[PDB]
């Protein structure tokens, strides 16, 4: 190769912990609870490698990258507040700790620590309006986000076409994917086709991570894929029972679930999903071809393999 | 009657120079960003689900738009540092507001009351006066001009807030100014708000049994405000902004 490959996971982990270190107090206090433990990374590593595979530099993307941590950590600690489904392996809720007032405000201190962050590209190097367009998509993606998880809400207990699903998992997977892809393409100064590529494979890619979260219940109330291409096969007297259990709001949720799961094994909902999800990855891995090659690009495709 | 922030967005614009079409879309996105965040205040105090993601999209919405200036013409180095300006004065209420509700059943001093006000209500004004300026082609003066404005003149209407009440609970300036000037009136007025099984309607009464001196602090704020103004030049749109710092006839209700 060409260009060089660092080890992006590490070095954003090495950002973050200087910004907001141990033994912060405040509202710095509350935007580490958020950020720690580290973990993956995998939306700030996903925003370097699509600046780099267009030719960026990592001055420029590492303060968006670190904005990408912090709006991701801003709406998963909101999104604490809103939903509880507690595994008894979740990280517990900075409303459990903080209290629910302070999880209000310590997810917006995150989402304006994006904001700040994302501002520093100017001071890294960055076109004024590149940081302005990065700011367009940031936004945009934010507005897809949001608008799925509100109708991820008022869609449970309620059976949906599928393709109605796959619109709204691409727009909260997807969104989630193009926000890291788009802003790190856009500050690494990639031109109108490298940036439909990257949306392209954010969005098959995003499809492909929701489906994934489908399957390890099978591997709530939330209508699943697995669920509903076994709805489109089951005859009309599974189809109904199917609908009137989901519809359901006062029968066991325990049998209730595995009465679902009799349904997508009679009619392989599971290998259905599996099918579904594999056909996007195809179409992610195809997307990223439009990209130079890269080691970069190299990091983009094998993400896609399980 | 309405917010302060898109009128004192506007003016600050033009006061610096700025254009009208370049302050409209901006003064839209500004407000984006304060209904946005006066959603979550409904909560804090105490649908929540609808209002929080819903508060949240609005931040995204008073970026975009404010990154739409560019299609309304401003140069895209003003509008990268109204990005700048813009994230910081919701970092500075953030943590004010984090403060304010670790500040509760305590008396303060009055300097770190001041400050918590200055960074929530002031920044909350700096949010609208500093973009409006920036947008506008503020050199660093009128910018300095337009934070101290900002911050004295957010101040004083923080303080009118508090007066309100006497003509909840929180402790407010005329509760602190009126504890610092016996002691045992101090442990009177500390225990009170500590309090939690009274009746409300009396603790309120037997709170009221300060309030002038808010006003002369009110008041050598309204001027600190108003000599901010001073170092901007001379025209309409400054003397708008002097007309605001008289309180005149507000909604005055949260
Ligand atoms: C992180 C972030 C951006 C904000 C956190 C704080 C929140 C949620 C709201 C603050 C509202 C502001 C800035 C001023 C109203 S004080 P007032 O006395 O005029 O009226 P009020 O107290 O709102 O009734
Ligand atoms: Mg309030």
């Amino acid at each position: 190769p060409q260009v060089a490959d660092p080890e992006v996971a590490a070095m954003v982990r090495a950002e973050v912990e200087g910004r907001w270190p141990l033994g912060v107090s405040g509202l710095d206090e509350v935007v580490r609870y958020g950020l720690v433990p580290f973990g993956k990374m995998m939306g700030p590593w996903l925003l370097i490698r699509s600046a780099l595979a267009v030719g960026g530099d990592i001055a420029t993307a590492l303060p968006a990258a670190v904005a990408l941590e912090c709006v991701q950590v801003g709406a998963m600690m909101h999104d604490d507040i809103i939903d509880c489904d507690a595994q008894r392996r979740s990280k517990p809720a900075a409303h459990t700790v903080f209290g629910e007032p302070t999880a209000i405000v310590g997810g917006d201190g995150l989402f304006f620590h994006g904001f700040a962050a994302l501002s520093e590209c100017r001071e890294a190097g960055a076109p004024a309006e590149r940081v302005a367009q990065a700011f367009t998509v940031l936004s945009r993606a934010g507005l897809r986000i949001g608008s799925a998880a509100l109708r991820e809400i008022r869609m449970s207990r309620e059976i949906c076409s599928v393709q109605d699903y796959l619109d709204m998992i691409a727009d909260k997977s997807g969104a989630l994917l193009w926000m890291a892809c788009g802003v790190g393409g856009t500050l690494g100064g990639a031109d109108e086709a490298a940036l439909k590529a990257l949306s392209q494979y954010s969005d098959q890619l995003g499809i492909a991570y929701a489906i994934r979260d489908d399957l390890m219940a099978y591997d709530n109330g939330r209508p699943t894929l697995p669920v509903l291409l076994a709805h489109e096969r089951a005859p009309r007297e599974q189809q109904l029972r199917i609908e009137r259990l989901l519809a359901d709001t006062a029968a066991p949720a325990a049998e209730r679930y595995k009465a679902m799961a009799d349904l997508v094994g009679a009619y392989d909902g599971a290998q259905a999903a599996r099918e579904v999800s594999h056909r996007h990855v195809q179409l992610a891995t195809r997307a990223l071809q439009t990209l130079p090659p890269s080691p970069h690009r190299d990091a983009l495709e094998d993400l896609t393999v399980p």
